[PDB]
């Protein structure tokens, strides 16, 4: 059996200490505020400049950096069944590059769950496609959030588990 490992962080994720990150990315490859975003600004050598499907993800090693960037749902254009089937094909596409490159630690945001939200609290919904596709890993998982409130409810959902 694989078995993950899970923990949450409250912060930002440019200063992870994990093996990878992942960049919840729109299909043009940005972050959030595009090259405004600190992402791009800390690690531009991780960003190669290509299109991703819609719940696909792509893998660059960057020397400063090891990024998996992954495209959610946006919820303002998709339809809620729609939108829920890319969310956990997009944690899968990232299970996947865990698995094939054996990382050992992951650093994770909630997919969907900004820009992409559609004006919804997507926490749980998120979350749960996370934990299906991570528990397919041996990697320990550091999930990240910017939000006092979010941390206490993803801290309680984690420890609910088993």
């Amino acid at each position: 059996m694989k078995a993950p490992s899970y923990h949450v962080v409250r912060g930002d994720i440019a200063t992870a200490t994990e093996g990878v990150i992942i960049n919840a990315a729109n299909s043009k490859g940005q972050p959030g505020g595009g090259v405004c975003g600190a992402l791009y600004k800390k690690f531009p050598e991780s960003f190669d400049l290509q299109p991703i499907e819609v719940g696909k993800a792509r893998l660059v090693k960057g020397a400063a950096k090891h990024i998996i960037h992954a495209v959610g749902p946006n919820f303002n254009k998709v339809s809620e069944v729609e939108g829920d089937k890319q969310l956990a094909e997009a944690y899968e596409s990232i299970a996947k590059i865990v698995n094939d490159n054996n990382y050992k630690s992951v650093a994770i945001p909630l997919l969907s769950t900004g820009i992409f939200s559609g004006n919804k609290d997507r926490l749980t919904q998120s979350l749960n496609h996370l934990l299906t596709a991570l528990d397919t890993t041996d990697a320990d998982v550091a999930i990240y959030c910017r939000d006092k409130k979010w941390e206490m409810t993803l801290k309680e959902a984690v420890a609910r588990r088993e």
